[PDB]
């Protein structure tokens, strides 16, 4: 058996920002994926939809708004094997830049399906290796309804995988994924649909934001289908695809995406071995300090069922790195006030609580709300005039602000800023005690009257 | 007519100071010569703005759009359309600004004011008094005193131009001389960047200077350092051509004069008021922006201080409170103000440049993060632009001192650090926040 000090299964965010940082003390490691480096994020996840967010972004530049700033163009050809191979030639020198400082550092990365034979010993491709920590940092998967012809569509795996954009396409599940595909899918010139169970998209988003969506979505496409509950596909005989609602609406389309959650990846690696606890979900259980219930098991990302996303995989295992193996016993990530920006037509910024959340944490009389609305400027001299709406939500006398929200052009660069001075305990005051930069949609946030 | 206070320019500080004042009960009059926005709204931060998305449409067309596999034809540009849907947008601005002064009772009197004396104004015949006047009259182009000056322009005429020409020479490579040369570059014309010092925005910090050469040297405008202009010809077929004091020689069709801008204090006679002007012209203030007379005050770019819009509002604005909200101390902390330069790429910078911070502080506390990385925009092209970062801090506590970048995002990740900064926030505070997944700003807490 080959032994290590600390061993991660996955190798995606989670599990190669700790590898590289224990290595970085000195640990002996070895990081096992099962698939290609970088996870969900690089592969198919955060960096290929953000290409396919310029590539729509483009698009909409030629073809909607470039006319109204005076350029007549023709788009001759969109060739989508060559937006593909743009995509994957980058994701390929990311997968260099990775097995470079995991060499840099000595981590063993190993190729293969990590699955426990006990709580200190895994089994990968017959081989048997051993550690004194284990991190399991396997992520999670893509949800399927349990409904006839659920086997038609294909996820946001499947997306990635796409030969050429289907003329029409169904997205059902307008949470994160079905919205931001959405906009894209749209955005390249598809006819798309959008179906969401709820009565808003992002429902659990501040309602300002669910409300603009719904504005412009009617204006500029997906078309929009809430209260939407899926019955079954049907195949038709020319091959295109009939989904069937519950309350008898139906849409025919080339391409189905269900894009309705996501379940954790805990099921096949013999768990019960180790005797890891997960929930009724699914997850594993993990304290605050990221710790499993067995002694030198860990487990950080989206297989623990925290806010599922790269940059709080890649802090809480780079924390839990510092914590184990250089000497900060007490470092754990603060999953409070965690910054979001959605990819969508247009993007979406928010970090803390949502109205709501602060009229039912606080009390009403406590709450006081902020709300700027405009034009965004790159759509005002056009046909195509698109809103920025951006909302502070403030407590108290101070009027500490607890919550900054914004749906608009600029939404996606302006947030990192302003969740840093909302860590720091911002009031209103001290947003307007800095002078504003003109023209930008960011300075409403500190003009806000 | 009598009033209680009266701003002479109806451009960013006047219009800023006027309606802070009016919401406290005084009675107000705005004079304005032209039109209501000033330099902002009509010459300036707006229309070169929108010429700012006009070119970058071009860029995302032309440039970056066949590696993302769009094969496109421009068919034609056209500029007729572009300045009309452009004219418009500045109408239905200046339409909300009647709005706003009208429902806050201001009297706008169209006309250009002068002095009678320190409490009295003449405009258009009539003669108009108050008690506090504040004088924010703003600035204008400078233009060399050379042989054949009069054939090139300044940034207002750009804005008039009636067509994009096809060779272009911008004179100066300042804010202005930058932001202009990437747009016209940008937008297609053959464009040529004179500066006199060696590099382009001399005063930033270094390694801004450094990234806009290496673009400049990829995509354009094409540089021309220690540059200085002795003669202009006008030739028979209508071009013209730039005659340096070095001899190098460029033949372009239309040249942009970027040289600095003047003070605009000089038909309005300050001498019967006593205002007192320094050696450049411009009103000398003090902290609370008064001149040395009582009752008269001076905001913006006609007191010589920082040539940004938000600093002329929010001088106006603290004026308004310390003087009719009694508010004694109300002042604008001139130090720490942000700054985007909206060129290609956008510049951020608040704060010391790491020469200023080094000099001020000792190499011994300076500690400098930087971080070099292809704008994720680019990197799927042939046309990959470099992103350059740079944080400055100072001490064991690491306190942030300066604040300095160059790339896609620029533009609007800068105003929320901004605020951080002005909060005393330490590299611990960046370090602290969880990063959004993928942006340029994460960069800025992340580094190492
Ligand atoms: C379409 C989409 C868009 C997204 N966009 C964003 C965004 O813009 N911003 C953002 O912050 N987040 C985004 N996310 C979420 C983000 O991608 C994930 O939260 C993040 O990748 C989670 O990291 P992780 O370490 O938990 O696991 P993952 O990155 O999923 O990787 C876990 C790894 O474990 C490996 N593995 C599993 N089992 C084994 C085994 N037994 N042996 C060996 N290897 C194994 C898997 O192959 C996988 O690579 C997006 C996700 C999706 C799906
Ligand atoms: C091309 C260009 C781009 C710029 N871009 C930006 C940018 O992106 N960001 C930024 O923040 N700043 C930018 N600026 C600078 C900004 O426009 C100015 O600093 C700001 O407008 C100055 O405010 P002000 O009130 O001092 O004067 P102004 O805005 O110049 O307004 C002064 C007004 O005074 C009026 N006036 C003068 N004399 C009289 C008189 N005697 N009687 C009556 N009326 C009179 C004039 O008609 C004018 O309307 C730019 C400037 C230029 C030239
Ligand atoms: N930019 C980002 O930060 C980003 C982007 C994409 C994904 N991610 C992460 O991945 C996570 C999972 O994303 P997701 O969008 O798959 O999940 P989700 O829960 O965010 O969205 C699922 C949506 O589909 C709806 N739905 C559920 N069942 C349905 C059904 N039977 N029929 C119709 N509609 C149904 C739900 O109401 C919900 O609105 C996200 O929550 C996010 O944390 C992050
Ligand atoms: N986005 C913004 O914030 C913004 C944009 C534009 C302008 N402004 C403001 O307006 C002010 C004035 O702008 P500006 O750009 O006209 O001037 P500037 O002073 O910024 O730049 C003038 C440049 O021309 C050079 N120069 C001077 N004489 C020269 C000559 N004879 N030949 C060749 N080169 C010569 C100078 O060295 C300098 O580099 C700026 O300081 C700025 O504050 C703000």
């Amino acid at each position: 058996t080959k032994h290590y000090d600390y061993i991660a299964i996955g190798g995606g965010s989670g599990g190669i920002a700790s590898i590289n940082r224990a290595a970085m003390y000195g640990q002996k490691c070895a990081l096992i994926e099962a698939k290609e480096l970088g996870g969900t994020c690089v592969n198919v996840g955060c960096v290929p939809k953000k290409v396919m967010w310029h590539a729509a972004q483009i698009r909409e530049a030629i073809h909607m708004y470039g006319p109204d700033y005076g350029f007549d163009t023709t788009i001759n050809k969109f060739n989508w094997e060559t937006l593909i191979a743009s995509r994957t030639a980058y994701i390929d020198r990311i997968h260099t830049s990775y097995e470079n400082v995991l060499g840099k550092n000595n981590v063993d990365v190993i190729k293969g399906f990590a699955r426990f034979v006990d709580a200190k010993t895994l089994e990968v491709n017959g081989e048997t290796i051993t550690a004194d920590h284990i991190l399991i940092a396997t992520g999670g998967r893509p949800s399927h309804p349990d409904i006839p012809g659920v086997e038609y569509g294909i996820d946001s795996d499947g997306f990635f995988a796409l030969p050429a954009l289907p003329e029409r396409v169904a997205v059902v599940g307008a949470g994160y994924i079905g919205v931001e595909l959405g906009g894209v899918i749209n955005g390249l010139g598809a006819k798309t649909h959008l179906f969401e169970m709820f009565d808003a998209p992002l429902p659990s988003f501040d309602p300002m934001i669910s409300e603009t969506l719904v504005e412009v979505m009617n204006a500029e496409g997906p078309q929009l289908h809430t209260n939407a509950i899926p019955k079954a596909v049907v195949k038709n005989t020319d091959g295109s695809l009939t989904l069937e609602l519950e309350d008898g609406r139906s849409e025919t389309v080339d391409c189905l995406i269900w894009a309705i959650g996501r379940e954790p990846a805990n099921d096949n690696i013999n768990l019960e071995a180790a005797g890891v606890k997960t929930n009724e979900k699914g997850y594993i259980v993990v304290d605050k300090y990221q710790n499993t219930n067995i002694e030198g098991i860990y487990a950080v990302g989206d297989n623990t069922g925290a806010v599922e996303l790269t940059p709080v995989a890649v802090a809480a295992g780079r924390r839990l790195s510092e914590r184990l193996f250089n000497n900060k016993p007490d470092e754990h990530l603060d999953y409070s006030n965690i910054p979001t920006v959605v990819f969508s037509h247009p993007p979406i910024g928010t970090v803390g609580l949502t109205e709501p959340q602060a009229r039912e944490q606080y009390g009403d009389d406590q709450v006081k709300v902020y709300k700027s609305s405009f034009t965004a400027m790159y759509t005002a001299v056009t046909t195509h005039r698109q809103p920025c709406r951006m909302k502070l939500v403030c407590v108290g006398s101070e009027e500490k602000i607890v919550g900054i929200h914004g749906i608009g052009f600029g939404m996606d660069e302006m947030l990192q800023g302003f969740a840093v001075a909302l860590k720091m305990g911002a009031t209103k005051k001290d947003f307007d005690n800095t002078v504003a930069i003109h023209p930008t949609a960011a300075e409403e946030f500190v003009t806000m009257r």
